[PDB]
């Protein structure tokens, strides 16, 4: 785990679907889409 202070620069915008971080709002709001949208074919498996 986190011994102590690891995440010093906690970004404001952070995705929950995958778990990524961003600086701008549009960047995230435009990224999250990747998950939810309209894909032709996908394994949708993990
Ligand atoms: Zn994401």
């Amino acid at each position: 785990g986190s011994s102590g202070s690891s995440g010093t620069g906690e970004k404001p915008y952070i995705c929950n679907e995958c778990g990524k971080s961003f600086i701008q709002k549009s960047h995230l709001n435009r990224h999250r889409r990747i998950h939810t949208g309209e894909k032709p074919s996908g394994p949708s498996s993990g």
